[PDB]
């Protein structure tokens, strides 16, 4: 694991957010892109405001946040930018839906998003569980999912790094077991089978928060919200991050080709016109039903949705030649 150097930690210390970001910072829509320098500070004053300023000391939180950062790889989409995004739009549904959630639950999911990509190589499950690259071996399924948790748990175990050694015994490892099932979650293969069942459990009247395996399922699809959340920034945003996603599709359908295998129209650079016609078909079969399922569970996450559709409008612009 890679670690941060003093000066990195201590200067995040000493970080204060300007004022006008302060505003800004509560809305779902607020793009996180013209503030590099930033991004430490942002998850530091989100966590503070969430969960409180004694919740962690100042110095292990530091640390871990340098070192976080430290561990996210150069890549196109799945990088630290990504990271920090993911943990905002998580920051918007906890402050929008905050007495739902634990203060624990708050805690863990906020480092989660974080977390949740911790040294991504730009490369999907498919390809590692089929060239059976040594982490499809040791996590069959959820393969980069189990990774990021394992690289979370090596982070806090660095030393000064564990935010979480203060917590009772118990309350450490359901932190631990909220993380792990959070970060798994993230695994888009797991998506639509979580959300048809809260469909139903939403459509029936059975949904419950009290029941733990209930629960779990919300905050699963809460992570796939957020972790989908460009398609709910503005257009240009969403456009620009579009490419990044794909610049690493490309990267995976090139390395496939050197290797001897043909990639999937969404993997081959040779294929980029079919590309406006993918984004319709991920937003109307992934994203929409995603945030639309999501809205009825959590009503403050409906600008979600509606920036969601906005999106599926310029995708659908896009198409007809406009
Ligand atoms: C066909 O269009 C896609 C296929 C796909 F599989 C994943 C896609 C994706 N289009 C977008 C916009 C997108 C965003 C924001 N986030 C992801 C995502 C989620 C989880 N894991 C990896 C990715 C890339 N995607
Ligand atoms: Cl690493
Ligand atoms: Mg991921
Ligand atoms: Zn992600």
């Amino acid at each position: 694991m890679s670690i941060c150097t003093s000066e990195e930690w201590q200067g995040l210390m000493q970080f204060t957010l300007p004022v006008r970001l302060c505003k800004e910072i509560e809305l779902f829509h607020f793009d996180i892109g013209p503030f590099e320098n930033m991004w430490p500070g942002i998850f530091v004053y989100m966590v503070h405001r969430s969960c409180g300023t004694s919740c962690f000391e100042l110095e292990k939180l530091c640390r871990f946040i340098m070192s976080v950062k430290k561990n996210y790889r150069r890549v196109p989409y799945h990088n630290w930018k990504h990271a920090v995004t993911v943990a905002h739009c998580m920051y918007a549904i906890l402050q929008n839906n905050h007495t739902l959630f634990t203060d624990l639950e708050r805690k863990g999911l906020l480092i989660a998003c974080l977390c949740h990509d911790l040294d991504h190589r730009g490369f999907s499950n498919s390809y590692l569980q089929k060239f059976d690259h040594p982490l499809a071996a040791l996590y069959s399924t959820s393969t980069m999912e189990q990774h990021h948790f394992s690289q979370t748990v090596s982070i806090l175990q660095l030393e000064g790094h564990n935010i979480f050694s203060t917590l009772s015994s118990s309350e450490y490892e359901q932190v631990l077991e909220i993380i792990r099932k959070a970060i798994i979650a993230t695994d888009l293969a797991l998506y639509f089978g979580n959300r048809k069942q809260l469909e139903e459990m939403y459509q029936t009247g059975s949904l419950n928060l009290n029941n733990q395996s209930h629960r779990d399922r919300v905050i699963g699809l809460m992570m796939t919200a957020c972790d989908l959340c460009s398609v709910t920034k503005l257009w240009p945003v969403t456009k620009l991050t579009a490419n990044d996603i794909y610049a690493e599709f490309w990267a995976e359908g090139d390395e496939m080709k050197k290797l001897g295998i043909q990639p999937i129209p969404m993997m081959d650079r040779d294929k980029k016109d079919e590309v406006p016609q993918g984004q319709l078909g991920f937003y109307n079969a992934v994203a929409i039903p995603c945030y639309t399922t999501l809205t009825q569970i959590l009503p403050p996450t409906e600008p979600l949705l509606k920036a969601c559709r906005d999106n599926l409008s310029q995708w659908e612009k896009v198409i007809r030649g406009e």
